[PDB]
């Protein structure tokens, strides 16, 4: 067999090929109530399902030797992994080409038997020829990409991020575990930094990559076939990345705002509300390319000095080397690009906070007094929905005498707040002049009920912290 028929008689999907099928979802409750301290967290949950399409791949540092612009891989399931199957044979003449500013031009240059070896030479070689051109100026802004997500899922923030989850979770230590137990708020952004990217001139058919002497029964046996399609990397981004990773143990529906309000120092990050947040919140940030040293990390409380990791990383020098961030690679068979289908389902935590009160009595005046204290307690059942828990304060319509002082404790999962304090000029409670009368009374820290005056005079007065 010819190897541009061989190429050809190959009945793959050029979609399907390439394609991460992220886990399929476990059993979540619509809502939970749970109390952690002090605090009443409820968790609302809903299953999304995303379906990304990237033509562009990210490198693991590790194996940027099997990526580089001529490479030949396999689409492959070791592909989507990041770690994909090379494809080494003996190599017509490949033209690359840098995209580096003030080049019309000689950007340009033929490299004999492509090999990571010689590329990584023209490159090194076409950069002389731009270094020299512009002998003065060696350093140049970076072309900065901005990404930012909420993290749920360690399959779906890889989605979300098109970088591999071992990569995150390593760099950035995500807990994905406290993240499913919203037990953390996790957010991380990601300054993808390119330098340049160096092009490798496609094909007009399979032949132009290989020497003659090969044949499609070599590339049979290295591997090639309708499972695992030959590849040619197309486009390759060299520079940098830096991640950041946003971390807190709160529970407020505005960590994603603090945490937006934070990154953009927006006025608002200045305010009592974010204030607390931040007070348990711990920022990571990491740099991953060449320059910084591997294991390199800030773990900090003031944004500030994550601040100084991206203005310190958004320039680049010339004279010393770019190493391989992500790239593109197109099918042999069609010369099409090779997109990676990311289907994942994860489950859309949402929560607030509910911290705990008490009502405080105050009884002082010229009277007798008498007290409808009532309130419920909200729970959630296995479907999700509200169970309300009718609750009273044991002292209800027992007379008060000056001075009665007291609190009546309220468990932050308490709504529909009633406090009621009726006058004993009358025969019973049921027709009693009411001195105060309250309704859905908002959940606070403290509740202050005073009731003072005259049998004639009476005070009330409802205050709250």
């Amino acid at each position: 067999q010819s190897i541009d028929s061989g190429i050809s008689s190959l009945s793959y999907n050029r979609n399907e090929v390439l394609a991460s099928n992220g886990d399929k979802i476990e059993s979540f409750v619509p809502k939970e109530g749970k109390k952690a301290g002090n605090k009443f967290i409820v968790v609302e949950r809903q299953k999304r399902s995303l379906t990304t399409s990237p033509v562009d791949i990210s490198i693991i540092d590790s194996v940027n030797d099997r990526t580089y612009p001529g490479a030949l891989q396999l689409a492959d399931k070791a592909f989507v992994e990041n770690r994909p199957t090379i494809l080494m044979v003996k190599r017509k003449p490949i033209n690359i080409n840098i995209d580096l500013p003030g080049l019309k031009g000689e950007n340009s240059i033929k490299v004999d038997d492509p090999t990571y070896g010689k590329v990584s030479g023209a490159i090194d070689e076409l950069v002389s020829k731009w270094n020299e051109k512009y002998s003065s100026t060696h350093t140049l802004p970076a072309r900065t990409q901005y990404s930012e997500s909420m993290v749920y899922s360690k399959s779906q923030i890889s989605s979300a991020l098109w970088v591999n989850a071992k990569v995150l979770e390593n760099s950035l230590g995500v807990d994905f575990n406290a993240v499913a137990n919203n037990e953390k708020k996790v957010m991380i952004l990601a300054y993808k930094q390119i330098f340049y990217t160096v092009s490798a001139d496609l094909p007009k058919n399979p032949s132009d990559l290989f020497d003659d002497s090969v044949t499609f029964n070599d590339l049979k046996q290295k591997g090639v076939s309708n499972e695992a399609p030959p590849l040619m990397v197309s486009n390759v981004a060299y520079g940098r990345t830096i991640y950041v990773k946003l971390e807190t143990t709160s529970s407020s529906k505005d960590v994603q705002a603090a945490f937006k309000a934070l990154i953009k120092n927006t006025d608002i990050k200045n305010s009592q509300q974010y204030k607390d947040i931040y007070e348990n919140s711990s920022f990571t940030a990491v740099v991953l390319g060449g320059d910084a040293q591997e294991h390199n990390k800030v773990v900090t409380k003031d944004f500030d000095e994550i601040r100084k990791v991206i203005k310190d990383n958004a320039t680049f020098s010339t004279k010393n080397p770019a190493y391989p961030i992500s790239y593109t690679s197109v099918f042999l068979k069609d010369n099409s690009v090779a997109a990676v289908h990311n289907k994942t389902d994860y489950i859309e935590t949402t929560s607030t906070e509910y911290s705990k009160g008490k009502i405080n009595l105050d009884h002082s005046g010229a009277y007798v007094a008498q007290f409808e204290v009532a309130w419920d307690e909200v729970s959630y059942d296995k479907e999700g929905n509200e169970v309300l828990t009718h609750k009273t304060w044991d002292g209800n319509y027992q007379d008060k005498t000056a001075h009665y002082s007291t609190v009546i404790p309220l468990e932050a999962n308490a709504r529909n707040i009633r406090i009621k304090a009726r006058e004993a000029t009358g025969l019973a409670w049921e027709w009693w002049r009411d001195v105060i009368s309250e309704y859905d009374v908002p959940l606070t820290n403290n509740i202050n009920v005073s009731i003072w005056g005259t049998t004639l005079y009476p005070g009330s007065s409802i205050t709250y912290n």
